[PDB]
């Protein structure tokens, strides 16, 4: 079932931010552990960040803070090429349950499509749950986001699910579930970016998990 996986997801996702070691910490967005101190984080969370010097990734996992120092990071790519989501090992985390097995299989993509799917994220404290759908998929494209004063932000995601949809900001790194149940409402992919009534999630696949260890 959906709930199922929704579950699965939910206690595994964190809120991501930065912030200074000593500071306020700025939270931007969610971030999901796969297994052991490994999670999935969005580029975009921390990629036009200024200042690395200072930086430290904060995760919020349970109400405890835990932090590493942007450079103290080990981020891991997830396959070849672009790298809008990568996998980053936080040591001190409290280890997640491996969900890694519920990610779709590359050969299973083409069953997730053209299907609803729900959105399992947070938006600050609170857990959502946002349907999409059907899904569709573009090998590359450039998409629209949300920033309103000095820039807007639209994205170009390489492999990316897009469904028609209503989210907000804050949701970016949380879990596209598929209501297939042919395909054990596999996870698809973590949402990138939100605008014009699309949302867009990267494709994440099983095998991606293969480089890490
Ligand atoms: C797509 C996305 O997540 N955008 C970010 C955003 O606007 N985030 C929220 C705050 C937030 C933090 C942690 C969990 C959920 C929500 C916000 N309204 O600033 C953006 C920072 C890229």
């Amino acid at each position: 079932s959906t709930l199922e996986i929704a579950g699965l997801v939910r206690k595994n996702l964190v809120q991501f931010g930065v912030g200074e070691k000593n500071g306020s910490v700025r939270w931007v967005m969610n971030a999901l552990g796969v297994k052991d101190d490994w999670l999935l984080v969005p580029s975009h969370a921390y990629k036009f960040e200024k200042d690395y010097e200072m930086m430290e990734f904060y995760f919020n996992r349970g109400g405890t803070y835990y932090s590493i120092s942007a450079g103290n990071v080990v981020i891991q790519s997830l396959d070849v090429g672009a790298q809008d989501v990568v996998l980053m090992k936080v040591p001190t985390i409290p280890k997640f349950r491996d969900i890694t097995q519920h990610f779709i299989k590359k050969g299973d993509v083409p069953r997730a499509l053209n299907r609803l799917a729900t959105l399992v994220t947070t938006v600050n404290g609170t857990p959502m749950l946002i349907s999409e759908g059907p899904l569709k998929m573009e090998e590359k494209a450039t998409y629209v986001h949300k920033k309103n004063d000095g820039t807007t932000v639209d994205l170009t995601v390489d492999q990316a699910w897009r469904g028609k949809g209503e989210g907000l900001p804050g949701m970016c790194g949380g879990a596209l579930v598929s209501s297939n149940q042919s395909i054990q409402n596999a996870i698809l992919g973590i949402h990138v970016a939100g605008g014009n009534s699309i949302l867009v999630a990267k494709l994440v696949t099983q095998e991606m998990f293969q480089n890490i260890d």
